[PDB]
């Protein structure tokens, strides 16, 4: 084999910890998520990683909640046990700087943008009418 080649979403790879979070629990109700599961969920402060190899994109969690670990090809749907233990299918696409990640479970959606913002990595989620915005900063 070579070296291969780099790409956009090479601004996406490394390690990022949480370091702002809003509107989190209106989020998590929108979605369902029961009290208990969101009062734990809400304190967490992740680390995320994300690395590329080839094709595949892993972005893996760590947290004092729960420790979750996608890989996945953009474009190419894939099975996903969620950090609240929802099981959805998820799509996960580039759409100009942004991955979209689409959440699909029970005739329900949500989508995951994650966007870098001068030194930052943004993760917006939104279900419905309810938008949560989450800042990472590099670890
Ligand atoms: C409730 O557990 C969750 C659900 C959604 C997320 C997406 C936002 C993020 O990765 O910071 C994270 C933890």
């Amino acid at each position: 084999q070579q070296m291969g080649r780099g790409s956009m979403c090479d601004a996406f790879v490394g390690t990022w910890k949480l370091v702002s979070s809003e509107n989190f629990d209106d989020y998590m109700k929108e979605v369902g998520v029961g009290f208990a599961t969101r009062k734990v969920a809400g304190m967490a402060k992740p680390n995320m990683i994300i690395s590329v190899n080839g094709d595949v994109i892993t972005i893996k969690s760590e947290s004092t909640f729960k420790n979750t670990e996608i890989s996945f090809i953009l474009g190419q749907e894939f099975d996903e046990v969620t950090a609240d233990d929802r099981k959805v299918k998820s799509t996960i696409t580039l759409d100009g700087g942004v991955l979209v990640h689409v959440q699909k479970w029970d005739g329900k959606s949500t989508t995951i943008k994650r966007k870098r913002e001068d030194d930052k990595l943004v993760v917006e989620c939104v279900m419905k009418g309810v938008t949560s915005t989450r800042v990472y900063e590099r670890a």
